[PDB]
C-alpha cells in the first residue's frame, strides 16, 4: 500500500498517493484535477467520485463504469491507468478515485478551429471506426458519440471517451442543444429497442459536420429536428413503419406527407465521391440496414489506411450483472473487489 497525502482544493479533501504531484483542478457526477504521475511520467486526470454509493442506482451507476472502464484496452478508446482508496478496509471504504491520460483538444476545437483535408477526414474517421469496431465486438454500446467526446493530440490521433454510462435526463435533451444532434432517430424518440447500430448514425452526423463545417441536423427541438433529417432521408416505408413499436408515435409519422431521399452529391457540394458513398450508407432511417463498422472499415474510402490485421477486437465481456438486483452494501462490495484487484498496464 502507497503512501497518501491530503489536501483541500477548491473546499474538497483529497487524499491521493504520494506519486501523484502538482494536482491542479480543471473542473456533475465527480471533480477533476490534472496531475503529474512521477511513477511513469504521464500527464494525468485524477476523478474523485461525488456519493458513489449514495443510492442504489448511483452504487450501480459506480460499478458499472469501474468495470467498463477496466475492460477497455485499444489504441483508439480512453483506458484506465489506476483506480485507488484510501480505505484500509471494506468497513471504512467511502471513496473513489479514478486516473486516466489528461487530454486537451477534442473535434469541436478542430473542426471549428482548423481547415480539413479530405486526408484529414479519412484518418480522424477511420480511428473512430477501428475504435467503434472494437467497442461493438464486446457488446458494448457507446451511445454517446459527439464531438466533444473525441479527443485528438497534434498528430491528429483519436481516442473516443466518456461512455453512455447513466440515462440523460429530460431536460439535459431539450431545445437547441447539441447533447441531441447526433442521436438516432429511434432512441430520440423511443420507436423500439435499441443496439449498437445507432453509433454508426451518429458517426455519420460527424463525418458531414467535418466535410462541411457546419452540424447536419441543428433541431431547435425533437420534432423539428427529425423534420430535418426525414427531408434528407426520406420518410419511412411500410417495412420500416412495422417496426415502430409505439401506436402513437406510428400515427404521427404516418400524419406528414411523403418525401423522397434527396441526392447527397448536391447536399454535399465537391465532396469525395467516396465519401458521399459511405455517408449514404450510414444515414439509413432503418438501423438494420445500416452499414456496420467492420464493413466501413472495409469500404475503399480509407483504402489508404485500412489493415484487416492491425484492427483488433475486444475480449469477451460479460455483463450479466446489469439484469441483478442487489442492495447498496452489494453493489458497494462488488466495487471494493474491483479497486483492489486492478493490475496496471505494462
Ligand atoms: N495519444 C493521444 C491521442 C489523443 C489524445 C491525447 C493523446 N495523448 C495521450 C498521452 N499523453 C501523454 C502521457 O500522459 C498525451 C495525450
Ligand atoms: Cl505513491
Ligand atoms: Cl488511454
Ligand atoms: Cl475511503
Ligand atoms: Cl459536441
Ligand atoms: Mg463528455
Amino acid at each position: 500500500r502507497p503512501t497518501f497525502y491530503r489536501q483541500e482544493l477548491n473546499k474538497t479533501i483529497w487524499e491521493v498517493p504520494e506519486r501523484y504531484q502538482n494536482l491542479s483542478p480543471v473542473g456533475a457526477y465527480g471533480s477533476v484535477c490534472a496531475a503529474f504521475d512521477t511513477k511513469t511520467g504521464h500527464r494525468v486526470a485524477v476523478k474523485k467520485l461525488s456519493r458513489p454509493f449514495q443510492s442504489i442506482i448511483h452504487a450501480k451507476r459506480t460499478y458499472r463504469e469501474l468495470r467498463l472502464l477496466k475492460h477497455m484496452k485499444h489504441e483508439n478508446v480512453i483506458g484506465l491507468l489506476d483506480v485507488f482508496t484510501p480505505a484500509r478496509s471494506l468497513e471504512e471504504f467511502n471513496d473513489v478515485y479514478l486516473v486516466t491520460h489528461l487530454m486537451g483538444a477534442d473535434l469541436n476545437n478542430i473542426v471549428k478551429c482548423q481547415k480539413l483535408t479530405d486526408d484529414h477526414v479519412q484518418f480522424l474517421i477511420y480511428q473512430i471506426l477501428r475504435g467503434l469496431k472494437y467497442i461493438h465486438s464486446a457488446d458494448i454500446i457507446h451511445r454517446d458519440l459527439k464531438p466533444s467526446n473525441l479527443a485528438v493530440n497534434e498528430d491528429c490521433e483519436l481516442k473516443i471517451l466518456d461512455f453512455g454510462l447513466a440515462r440523460h435526463t429530460d431536460d439535459e435533451m431539450t431545445g437547441y442543444v447539441a447533447t441531441r444532434w447526433y442521436r438516432a432517430p429511434e432512441i430520440m424518440l423511443n420507436w423500439m429497442h435499441y443496439n449498437q447500430t445507432v453509433d454508426i448514425w451518429s458517426v455519420g452526423c460527424i463525418m458531414a459536420e467535418l466535410l462541411t463545417g457546419r452540424t447536419l441536423f441543428p433541431g431547435t427541438d425533437h420534432i423539428d429536428q427529425l423534420k430535418l433529417i426525414l427531408r434528407l432521408v426520406g420518410t419511412p416505408g411500410a417495412e420500416l413503419l412495422k417496426k415502430i413499436s409505439s401506436e402513437s408515435a406510428r400515427n404521427y409519422i404516418q400524419s406528414l406527407a411523403q418525401m423522397p431521399k434527396m441526392n447527397f452529391a448536391n447536399v454535399f457540394i465537391g465532396a469525395n465521391p467516396l465519401a458521399v458513398d459511405l455517408l449514404e450508407k450510414m444515414l439509413v432511417l432503418d438501423s438494420d440496414k445500416r452499414i456496420t463498422a467492420a464493413q466501413a472499415l472495409a469500404h475503399a474510402y480509407f483504402a489508404q489506411y485500412h489493415d484487416p490485421d492491425d484492427e483488433p477486437v475486444a475480449d469477451p465481456y460479460d455483463q450479466s450483472f446489469e439484469s441483478r438486483d442487489l442492495l447498496i452494501d452489494e453493489w458497494k462490495s462488488l466495487t471494493y473487489d474491483e479497486v483492489i484487484s486492478f493490475v496496471p498496464p505494462p
